[PDB]
């Protein structure tokens, strides 16, 4: 029911939302759902970065994670990073969705 | 014998050598020998990039590959890339020298 009375905003890669002493920017990541962003909260004492949930996929189905922009963010300086820990026990590099897609198509030919 | 009559120059991360219509810059990479650089040759029609020989190691023994600078180089625009093909048949991610060091120390305790 609360749809009527809440202010829903849609942002994209390039939007910056500024407040008195604080600003919020975005950078695209890859995850198990489309359209995922990480976040940079700029504050006077320095910049805070939130990875959202992320993997790396160099052959993704969607829009490729913005590595260029992540590198810039680090150069510009970063006070603190909040990074997704969920899969940290696994040493291996995550298989690309491209590979499962291939596996899907293969099943469709054999069955 | 040819040491006497050749001009040996030593460069570092931050050196640029300029010529009439062409300039040469450098970025640090990781490889099986220390002090390895990739190269950016700037020319009017666009920029050419040479990877040297490279792997990625996020826990290297030496100076870490300059990812920030690689990202910048791509942003600045790149006409053509000459990239090291040698290990391109292997899908896996290269084990870090940090891990072999660990394995070396382990041998030294057991033997």
């Amino acid at each position: 029911g609360l749809l009527r009375q809440t202010k829903l905003n849609i942002i994209g890669e390039d939007d910056i939302v500024k407040f008195r002493k604080t600003a919020v920017s975005f950078f695209r990541t890859t995850h198990s759902i489309p359209d995922s962003y990480g976040i940079v909260v700029k504050t006077p004492p320095g910049n805070i970065v939130h990875t959202g949930d992320f993997k790396f996929d160099f052959t993704p189905v969607g829009e490729p994670a913005n590595l260029t922009k992540m590198a810039e963010i680090g150069k510009e300086g970063v006070l603190c990073l909040l990074s997704d820990s969920t899969n940290s026990e696994n040493p291996e590099f995550t298989m690309s969705e491209r590979r499962v897609g291939e596996s899907i198509h293969d099943i469709f030919r054999k069955v």
